[PDB]
């Protein structure tokens, strides 16, 4: 048998995984990072919008702080998040930005002077004073009143990922690519590592560690239309689920993006850098003002996606061989001034859409984009399976609830990498494990036998058409608008699809470097993940955040102010087991109310929300009278934990 | 922490260790071989005499079989060996030779024709028939009536070692050199591996395995004068001893060689290939005929060593700056015929002694040569510490008792590698271990702290003079002739030496590639090994095999027909704990009697020996009358075990 040992095993080489590896390696814990691909090619590298952090450097960031960022996050989550985790996040984001700056990330900086446009109306000139010069700049992104999205020109995710990966190399972290975790080794409710398949040689290897962290990203690829890389298939989520003990949280909470290029899914950051992009229908008609007279195209992205679908169902969409879509027109610009970098989007359209934005319109359609759901953890990042941690998009640490704030996800990846990294390191240093060879051999030989059965299978099903059928079902029935009848049917077909995946047969019999063998074991995993999303969507009879039930259009704070927990106890069951974790209103710093976007008064009020709200109002007014600061008032409303390393305050311009 | 795992851990890259690694690796068990030096430089490579195996190919080997080889072995051991183990050995030796032949070992072959000399007297012409042509040849070595020592010209150990090492490379055995095992990891009476120090980088690493085998060779270097390589220091024996559970067997049983070059210890195989070498004293007098009128120089090597010491104590030795010695004269030859290879010894004398044998005489003195003693195991090669095996000179499997048969040791290395290899493989495949990180960390950090204390020690003792003082004490008091008074004093000085070794201080403070640090931890280990030998020699009040007590000149089969078992239970004690394992006369195929060499009737007879002897005589005569064969008679006298793979009979010329 082949066995590799390390003190801290990290599964996933994205921003979250690499940052967590830095935390453990810097304290002498031997650490290995496993990844399907070279870590610098992870999906994190595609982030072009930016990272959210309340620095308060620029004019449009003036007066920003943890409280304001916290509020935007909670309301955005439509009260589905763990508010304490959100506090840990907003408080730590500023220091994540600054640490990366010290690591060389070339953040765009502020320079003295005036700027034009970049505003909805009224004002149009921005002035950056001399004392702001040279500090990290910010842009308007995510729809927050205060501009706090930091960026390194047009490749933020890329420069961030490279810096964290370089730090790993500097520290001597062991990075092993083209290696895939296909199962978790566990016994007596404890995780002792993972069974790994070497994608090149085909060897099945056991990686044992005192602690294991899963930072495998999202599961967007279960949908046909997604912005996600080809590797975001949710297998990290699946192996966690297949332990029969670790639980998945809010898998039904999927976020879409309104303007990806159709049908590729390639992101056109059009209308971002400089608002001007106009959405048009089949008649060239600018429809957004018809649904949103005030906000128009600048409405909440959440709203824009819905309106685009509504307009298409109204029969005003453009027909094409790949389905219906709409138009994105930016030609209305095609020129400006200079003094800084502002030229990219055209290339995307020319290289793929095969056209110049300044001339023709780009085809677009809302597509899957982010996965709020993931492995359920406590505030420390540990799952119900002891010794198993998770961070990043792969987790449901839950600072996102039912709607992630634009710019908060790449931020969570690094922030969670820092925080969960500390708790993960602590666990790995203090815990003591019993590594039984009997258990190791069982899991290892079990996967070798599994690989052999797949290669020897005389099944007649085709893995590719089963995977494609799954993606269609998810897109057609588990998208922006959902209803019981269709969810019912999708769940039924997915379950049927899952049973057929077990009768797959492949042509290539080799055990090494086999793309076909890879699909044969990954698809069944993706189907289990899909079932959790679909079934979770069917049973959740309410509309919350990105989850919209046309048959239950209102947010039900009485029966659904909770979190969906999915598990798969019996390896033979064909449907996930769903449970619910209720959110304690008393443990909230901000009581449930209007989320700030979408229709008004569209939620069933919970008597306790009113009760808690009054208490909050009272507790604040009093302490505020006694001349107590926001830090003391926050602590009185909802105390939260932070590891020693990060409990310091964040210095801001003009304290 | 750094941890390496494998199914089978082999400590020692000599003939025994490498052959055992082949046995485990060939059955899919991942195996690692640890060695201080590149394996092909192990002491096994110095063997020039040959390997003993009853092939029965040549004229002078005619009629040889397992029984004859068995008898020579038992009588040679002076009844101190486990006769069942000896049976396993002689039966398997023929197949070890043949397997090596299939592996390319260039054994010298027989050719049709006549040969001269190579005889004591009477006959002088040997004829090899045509049906013997092309088969593996044999020479006169070890004093056995039947010539059964196989050889590849003048470099038998070398070609054998290379072939076994090459087979390891072929199978992909993981060979890690410049790596030293400094402690064994154990818990609840089970061995889970070893703590290893990387001689190059200085890293302390834990190698864990389901089974661990120690094949680290002899401990000849505790003596000042030895034929052994500079690395035969007994540290493998020591780490076994320091577990407080594994036991050492007959450590006092040390064999000397009569004619190594003085004072280097370089072996002069003079008088071997072609008898002619004459021993002379300070007056040029040929003294051997004075003590042994009949056998003269051709007497048992055991006897020659004693006479040489006697002659020196008689004041007829040669004085030199390095001590007293005698002369070896081969000039009496310096010429012959041809038809085969016969030229080497001269070079040894010219390159080191700086002289031509055909002219001047070579200085010689008996020196330590072989270690019968070693780690005590059962017939399977497993020690009292479960999961810990041992094979080769490092073990006391005990087929040697108190006197190894010339040519049997290189034979045991390979044979034990084959047999113990099978049992070791079986153990590794069937056992299941509980690897606790708490236990691993304890042993690893314990050795790191130990290394740190050595480097930080402000002690004033000099490790080199303490090691040199030890070697002198061993040579002066624990040599060919021993007596209670001197052994008493040596044990006392060794114990005192051991206490001072703990107050050593070194100049070079680095943790990597540090020769001085190496001595600081190896010397204390050597001292514990020396103490076992010395104390074992003092308490054994009898003369047996190579162990000679001038105050107890007789072999006592009544009170000492047993084996000395040494242990070190309390890590704080300064003297080993000695126990005895009695040899059951009823479990013997050959009852105790005259060993065949040395003075007649020099042993206290045991009433049970006579009882058992009669029973043997009876059981044989009867079964022989019934026309039963030697195989059936042997089984009726003393049945023994052999793994399935080697229980077949050995085909011989003319069956
Ligand atoms: C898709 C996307 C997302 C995105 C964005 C633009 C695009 C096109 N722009 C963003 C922005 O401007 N601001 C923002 O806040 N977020 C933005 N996002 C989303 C964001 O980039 C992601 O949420 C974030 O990068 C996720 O980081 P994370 O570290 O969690 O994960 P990752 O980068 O996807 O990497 C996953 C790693 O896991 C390895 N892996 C996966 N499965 C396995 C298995 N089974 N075994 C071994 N390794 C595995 C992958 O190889 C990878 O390295
Ligand atoms: C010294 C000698 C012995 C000898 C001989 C000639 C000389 C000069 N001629 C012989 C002959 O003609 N016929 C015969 O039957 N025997 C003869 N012998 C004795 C014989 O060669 C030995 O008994 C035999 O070769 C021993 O083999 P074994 O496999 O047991 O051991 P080795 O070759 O000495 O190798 C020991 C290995 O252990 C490694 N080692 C030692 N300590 C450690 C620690 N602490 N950690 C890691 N590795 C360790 C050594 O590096 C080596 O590889
Ligand atoms: O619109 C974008 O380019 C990125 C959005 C994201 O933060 O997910
Ligand atoms: O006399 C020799 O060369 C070797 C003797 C040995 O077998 O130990
Ligand atoms: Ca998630
Ligand atoms: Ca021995």
């Amino acid at each position: 048998m082949k066995v590799q040992y390390c003190d801290s095993l990290v599964i996933g080489g994205g921003l979250a995984g690499l940052r967590a590896a830095v935390a453990t390696q810097q304290k002498g814990l031997s650490t290995i990072v496993l990844s399907l691909i070279p870590v610098k090619r992870s999906h994190s590298a595609a982030a072009q919008g930016g990272m959210q952090a309340s620095l308060g450097n620029s004019k449009m960031s003036d007066g920003d702080n943890e409280d304001l960022h916290f509020m935007d996050t909670v309301k955005g989550s439509d009260w589905g998040c763990d508010q304490k985790v959100a506090r840990m996040f907003v408080n730590t984001a500023p220091k994540a930005i600054r640490e990366l700056a010290a690591w060389g990330v070339p953040w765009t900086r502020i320079h003295k002077g005036d700027r034009m446009a970049i505003i909805n109306a009224q004002k149009t000139t921005i002035t950056e004073e001399d004392f702001r010069h040279g500090l990290i700049h910010s842009r308007d992104f995510g729809g927050t009143k205060k501009w706090r999205t930091c960026y390194t020109a047009d490749a933020t995710g890329h420069t961030m990922l490279f810096a964290v990966a370089n730090e790993c190399l500097k520290l001597g972290v062991s990075i092993q690519d083209r290696k895939e975790a296909i199962a978790l080794i566990h016994q007596d409710g404890k995780c002792y590592g993972a069974v790994v398949r070497d994608l090149v040689t085909g060897d099945i290897i056991a990686y044992v560690a005192k602690g294991t962290l899963i930072a495998t990203g999202g599961y967007g690829r279960i949908y046909k239309n997604t912005t996600n890389a080809v590797v975001c298939e949710g297998t990290g989520t699946a192996i966690a689920l297949e332990t029969g003990i670790a639980q998945l949280g809010n898998m039904e909470a999927v976020q879409f993006h309104p303007t990806p290029l159709f049908p590729s899914g390639i992101l056109l950051t059009e209308g971002c850098r400089g608002d001007g992009g106009i959405l048009r229908d089949v008649d060239g008609h600018r429809f957004m003002p018809d649904y949103e007279p005030e906000k128009k195209e600048l409405a909440s992205r959440d709203v824009v996606s819905r309106r685009m679908i509504e307009h298409i169902r109204k029969g005003k969409g453009v027909q094409s061989p790949y389905g219906q879509h709409l138009w994105l027109d930016i030609s209305i610009l095609g020129r400006k001034h200079i003094e800084t970098n502002l030229r990219d989007v055209q290339e995307i359209c020319e290289y793929f859409a095969g056209i110049d934005p300044a001339e023709k319109w780009a085809p677009v359609l809302p597509m899957q984009h982010y996965s709020m759901g993931g492995i359920r953890t406590d505030y420390r990042g540990e799952a119900k399976l002891k010794g198993l941690f998770s961070a990043g998009e792969a987790a449901c640490w839950d600072m996102h609830g039912f709607n992630r704030l634009g710019g908060n996800s790449v931020s969570e990846a690094v922030v969670a990498g820092m925080i969960v990294g500390e708790y993960f390191a602590e666990h790995c240093a203090n815990t003591q494990v019993d590594l039984e060879t009997k258990t190791l051999e069982k899991f290892v030989k079990g996967q070798e036998a599994y690989m052999k059965s797949l290669v020897e299978s005389k099944g007649t099903e085709d893995v590719f058409k089963i995977k494609n059928r799954m993606k269609d079902v998810m897109d057609d029935n588990v998208g922006i608008f959902r209803d019981g009848p269709h969810l019912e049917k999708s769940v039924k077909e997915l379950e049927e699809l899952y049973k057929k995946s077990k009768n797959v047969g492949i042509k290539n019999k080799r055990l090494h470097a086999n793309p076909e063998l890879e699909e044969a074991y990954r698809v069944p995993m993706m189907l289990k993940v899909a079932l959790c999303v679909a079934k979770g969507a069917l049973d959740r009879t309410e509309s919350r955040g990105a989850h919209n039930r046309e048959d239950y259009p209102k947010r039900d704070d009485i029966n659904w102010l909770n979190r969906t927990l999915a598990s798969w106890p019996n390896p033979e069951q064909t449907l996930p087991t769903l449970e619910y974790e209720a959110l304690d209103v008393n443990e909230m710093e901000i009581a449930p109310r209007y989320r700030g976007y979408g229709a008004k008064g569209n939620y069933i009020e919970n008597p306790l929300s009113v009760k808690r709200q009054e208490e909050i109002d009272k507790i604040q007014s009093e302490l505020e009278a006694a001349g107590k600061d926001r830090h003391a008032i926050q602590e009185a409303l909802m105390p939260y934990e932070l590891p020693a390393k990060y409990k310091a305050r964040n210095e801001r311009l003009g304290d």
